[PDB]
Order: C-alpha cells, then sequence, then structure tokens
C-alpha cells in the first residue's frame, strides 16, 4: 500500500521526514556507517542497515576488471540494500580525483596542479561532466571531488592535489563541482544538495578544513594560523562549494590551532553547519574520527562521542562497523548523545539520497558501461594535459633559436628518459593503486607513443631509457626529447624533505643535452630542484602529472598549439626557504607564480 517516502512525485523534505519518522535505532544508525567493499556481503548490508559503501584507493572487484564487471558488484551490494524492511538504497563512493582513477581502462585526467597552470574554470568543468559519466559507466554514485586544498608548502605530499597556493585559482575550479553534479537551478538556496540525476555523481569538497596548511608540509598535522587567514586562504572555497551545491564535505585528518578537525564543532557545526547554512552530508575521513585520539584507536568510544558531537553525519568506518555501530548505539542510549543529533545526521544522509534520484534509479545502467575511456572524453584530456604545461626555458641564451616548436621531419630523432616511455609515471599517484604504479598500468599513450604519432613517416625515432653521452654523440640526431620527474607517490612517501628528482634523471638530462639541443619535459606534482635540469636544457617544459594522454605533450612541443599555461603556484629556489608565499619577508621565488613563456602554433 502508499508510502509517502516511496513516491517519486513528493518534495523531498516531505519524503525525508516520512522515511525518517518511520526508522529504528538501528536503521538510522546503519545510514551513518559506511563501510569498505572489502568487508561487505550481502548478509552484513542488509543486517546492519548500512547506509554507504566505498571503494579506497586500489579496492577493485579485479585487477583489469571491466566496467559491467564494477557494475555487477554495485549491483550484488545495493540488492542487499534494497531487502531491507525500508529498501533504502546505498550510496557508493570512491576517490575519481583525476578521472575514474581507480579502473582500468578509465580516461585519467591532468592532476588539480596542473589544472591550475589552465587558468581554464569552464575546462575543469567539463572535465566533472566526463569524469561524472566514467564514474556512472562503473555504476558508482559519489566521488570524493574535488580537493579544495590551497597548498601553501609544496612538501606536502598531496600537493598536486591542490589547483593552487592563491585560493583565488581554487575558488574559480570548484567549477568541478556543477560538471561533476549538474547545474543548479536559477532559484537555488546557498548550502543545499544537488545532483541533477542518475547521469551525475554527488560531489565532495575536501578536506575541511586548513589540509593545505600544515607545518612543514607534514600530512595529517597541525596548520597553525589565526582566525584570519584560516578564513582569507583556507576556507573561502568552502563558501564557493555552497553555492554551487555540493552535496558533501569530508573532514580533514588535520588539526586547527592544536583542535582535531573531526572533533571541531565551532567549525564543523557552527561555522559549516550553521553559519554557511550547508544541508547536505558531512563524512569523516578514512579512520579519521581514530585519529581523533593519541595513539589512534586508542579510546574508539570517545572517537565516536566527539565526532557524532562535532556534527559529522557519515562515517568512513571503513572496516570495524560493528564496534561503530555498537558504541553509537550505547552512546544514544547512555543519554551521551542525544536523538536531536541522530535525526540531523540521517536528515542529511537521506536528503542527499532523495534529491540524487537514488531511491528511483538504485541500479546500475548497462548502457553507460561504454562511457568508460570514450574518446571524447580523452581528447579532453589531451586538450587539458596540453594546457596544463608551462614553458619555463625556450633557449639557453637570449640570442638561441628558439628550440620549441619542434619540426615534425626530421632524419632521426632520440627520445630518452625514465618518464618517456611509463604511463604509470606520467600519471602519478591515485591512479589503478593509491600510491600509484610503475609502467603499462592502464590504457593510455606515452611521451614516446604521443611522438611516434606525431612525426613525419620519413622521421626515425629512437628511444633510449638512460643514454651515455657517446651514444647521444654518435647518433646522428636532429634533437632529443628527454622526459624525468618525481615517481607516483601520495602523503606516505611523498612527504618529502629534499624536493630532488630521483637519479638516473638529471644525469640522463645532462648527457643527452651535453650530445644534442633538447627539450626536457618535467614530470612532477609541484615545483622541484630545477636549476641542474636548467643550466642543461635547450627548452624546458613543467608538465605535472598530465595523465593517460601523453599527446596533450607534444602537441606542444610540435607546435600544433601554442603553450599557454602559467605557474599556480611559486617555483622555490631552494627547500630552506619553505614556507615561502607572496607576501613573506622573504618572498624570493626562482620563477613566481603566474610565470610561463608563450610559443605560438606553426
Ligand atoms: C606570437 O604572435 C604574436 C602576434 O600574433 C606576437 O606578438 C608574439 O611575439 C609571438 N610570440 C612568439 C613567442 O613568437
Amino acid at each position: 500500500d502508499y508510502v509517502l517516502y516511496k513516491d517519486a512525485t513528493k518534495p523531498v523534505e516531505d519524503r525525508v521526514a516520512d522515511l525518517l519518522g518511520r526508522m529504528t535505532l538501528a536503521e538510522k544508525i546503519g545510514q551513518m556507517t559506511q563501510i569498505e567493499r572489502l568487508v561487505a556481503t550481502p548478509d552484513v548490508l542488509r543486517d546492519n542497515f548500512i547506509g554507504s559503501l566505498l571503494s579506497g584507493g586500489g579496492s577493485v572487484p579485479r585487477k583489469g576488471a571491466t566496467a559491467k564487471e564494477w557494475q555487477d558488484m554495485v549491483d550484488g551490494f545495493q540488492k542487499a540494500c534494497m531487502s531491507t524492511r525500508l529498501g533504502i538504497p546505498m550510496i557508493y563512493g570512491i576517490d575519481a580525483v583525476h578521472g575514474q582513477n581507480n579502473v582500468y581502462g578509465a580516461t585519467i585526467f591532468p592532476h588539480n596542479v596542473g589544472l591550475g597552470a589552465t587558468r581554464d574554470p569552464y575546462l575543469v568543468k567539463r572535465i566533472g561532466e566526463a569524469t561524472a559519466l566514467e564514474v556512472r559507466a562503473t555504476g558508482i554514485q559519489y566521488a570524493f571531488a574535488p580537493c579544495i586544498a590551497v597548498c601553501r608548502d609544496p612538501r606536502w605530499g598531496r600537493c598536486y592535489e591542490s589547483y593552487s597556493e592563491d585560493r583565488r585559482i581554487v575558488q574559480s575550479m570548484t567549477e568541478l563541482i556543477p560538471g561533476l553534479q549538474g547545474d543548479v537551478p536559477k532559484d537555488f538556496t546557498s548550502g543545499m544538495p544537488f545532483v541533477a540525476g542518475k547521469n551525475k555523481v554527488a560531489a565532495c569538497a575536501k578536506h575541511f578544513v586548513g589540509d593545505g596548511g600544515t607545518v612543514d608540509g607534514i600530512n595529517e598535522n597541525n596548520t597553525i594560523i589565526n582566525r584570519e587567514g584560516l578564513m582569507n586562504i583556507h576556507m573561502p572555497a568552502y563558501k564557493n562549494a555552497m553555492d554551487k551545491g555540493v552535496s558533501t564535505v569530508m573532514i580533514s585528518y588535520s588539526s586547527w590551532n592544536g583542535v582535531k578537525m573531526h572533533a571541531n564543532q565551532d567549525l564543523v557545526t557552527g561555522y559549516l553547519k550553521d553559519t554557511l547554512k550547508f544541508k547536505g552530508f558531512v563524512i569523516s575521513d578514512w579512520e579519521g574520527i581514530d585519529r581523533i585520539t593519541t595513539p589512534a584507536g586508542s579510546d574508539y568510544s570517545y572517537s565516536v562521542k566527539a565526532s557524532i558531537l562535532a556534527g559529522l553525519d557519515m562515517i568512513m568506518v571503513p572496516n570495524k562497523y560493528q564496534q561503530f555501530i555498537s558504541i553509537l548505539t550505547g552512546h544514544v542510549n547512555g543519554g551521551v548523545i542525544p536523538m536531536s543529533r541522530i535525526d540531523d545526521a540521517v536528515t542529511r544522509i537521506l536528503r542527499v539520497k532523495f534529491t540524487m534520484g537514488l531511491f528511483e534509479n538504485p541500479y546500475a545502467d548497462p548502457a553507460m558501461a561504454e562511457q568508460l575511456g570514450k574518446q571524447e572524453h580523452r581528447d579532453l584530456a589531451r586538450e587539458a594535459a596540453r594546457k596544463s604545461l608551462v614553458l619555463l626555458k625556450n633557449g639557453k641564451t637570449s640570442t638561441d633559436a628558439p628550440l620549441l616548436p619542434l619540426p615534425k621531419k626530421a632524419p632521426k630523432i632520440l627520445v630518452a628518459g625514465s618518464h618517456a616511455d611509463n604511463l604509470g609515471y606520467q600519471c602519478g599517484g591515485w591512479t589503478i593503486e593509491w600510491q600509484g604504479d610503475t609502467g603499462r598500468t592502464t590504457v593510455g599513450t606515452t611521451i614516446l607513443e604521443a611522438v611516434k604519432a606525431a612525426v613525419d613517416p620519413s622521421t626515425v625515432v629512437v628511444f633510449a631509457e638512460n643514454p651515455d653521452a657517446e651514444f647521444v654523440k654518435s647518433g646522428g640526431f636532429s634533437y632529443a626529447i628527454v622526459a624525468v620527474g618525481e615517481h607516483p607517490y601520495t602523503e606516505t612517501k611523498g612527504d618529502n624533505l629534499n624536493l630532488t628528482i630521483p637519479e638516473p634523471g638529471l644525469s640522463t638530462v645532462q648527457a643527452v643535452c651535453g650530445g644534442v639541443r633538447c627539450a626536457t619535459v618535467l614530470i612532477s606534482g609541484r615545483p622541484v630542484v630545477v636549476q641542474p635540469l636548467l643550466a642543461a636544457s635547450d627548452a624546458l617544459v613543467a608538465a605535472w602529472l598530465p595523465g593517460s594522454e601523453g599527446q596533450g605533450v607534444t602537441d606542444a612541443l610540435f607546435g600544433d598549439f601554442g603553450f599557454t599555461g602559467r605557474l599556480p603556484r611559486t617555483w622555490f629556489k631552494s627547500v630552506d626557504q619553505l614556507p615561502m608565499n607572496v607576501g613573506d619577508a622573504h618572498y624570493d621565488p626562482l620563477f613566481r607564480l603566474g610565470y610561463g613563456l608563450t610559443t605560438n602554433a606553426t
């Protein structure tokens, strides 16, 4: 018989209230629980009334899985959730942070630092639109993006996930949100959640707040800054996210002035909810509540109390769900956490689910599987990669011929370096694995492959990963393209003191450029020590982490398009200067924010 919450014609708030009024405390606490697919089974999902699942980095049904395999996984979990008494569908989240990057064959877009270099918010919106389609190709409805961190110290291992050290650029790139979710209607109230329907995904502004601040660039640590600095650097892009209807916000592992974000009622409830009027749901980071305590996990009862009372709505447990549900149930039953707090959390979670159409379309659309890796999206990623490139040098003296653009017809050319033919390295972190990987880890085009696809048929292309100087001098080359840089990383292994690229990288550039004129392509997540690379090179391009479409690099090297990218952050002279930002008394950059040379298309 008729149940108001099941009626798709009714207003979202009426459906939320109708469902909430029917729910037991177990059904309510279940909605607030997000678990890893690695611990999920149909019985676990039904018995514990689970509200959400995720894949963390690298959590996949198998290596090489097709889009249909992901849809079958997500639907198998959804069938269990739809079989509960109330039939509340789960929402499945994943880090689709530069495309649907855990998935084999997904288009991999440039990381956010390179997107900052484009200064093109419409390009970023189009990337959100394409990412939503590739996430929905795999049956998933929720992406943990954008990271709107304002990275103020490039020693941070996640600096490549920040569009810029300048909050104005980060604010402009919140256009990712209506890409992913759809544009909000003209009448829209700031802070409400929005998703247009089954071809879009819920988004997540992360990590709230000051994740880009931290002392020594140390990940998951203390950001020391006064309120004016928190509010003028780290917070503004959250208001833009409210204006664009971001559906969820994820809290940072970081602390602000010694207070853990996951326990900060003043910021999570007083500011985000009560001042910005955010009406979507607030989600923890991975074991974020565990890390409220030192050591982490040493008083999980307190972690649950502190986080839920701070105003978090959904907890990314993600493994110990039985303990989580047991502890929260105990707190509620003991009067330590009031029912009004549970009811607010569930109201917000249900509001996002109903608003996005999840009750109407809980299952995957098999017709969407073919969106994965679509050529139109690879053409977009190629455009973005080319626009992200920043030309740092194009001739050793003011009187030399500019090396770039290079001619496509030459008798023989050399492609060299550890990063010339390594797809994993050109994608960086958060690609297939959490920390990324080496070699041909997915479908794409390396810089070597892109050169071979670009050049005249008469041009002989020789590859040598690490040639010695004599090989280059004897090879009869017209010029060389040498690609080197950082290996893939995230915070842990990415948080780095010295910011010097691994060897051999510099040695290869010096060997190659000593023998023939060279264009050096530097692959990195951030500024790295660069004076020695510059001294050896005729031309040098900061290519950041350009993703699967290596032809974006060659589109500018061979002059099909001019270089237009500009630094979205300061390039330091030495790591001893750090942190070093505009307005600091010691500001003395090698290249300033906004620097970049240009070429004209040939
Ligand atoms: C590119 O073209 C413009 C005129 O259209 C010219 O002013 C500029 O100097 C050229 N730039 C380069 C790098 O040749």
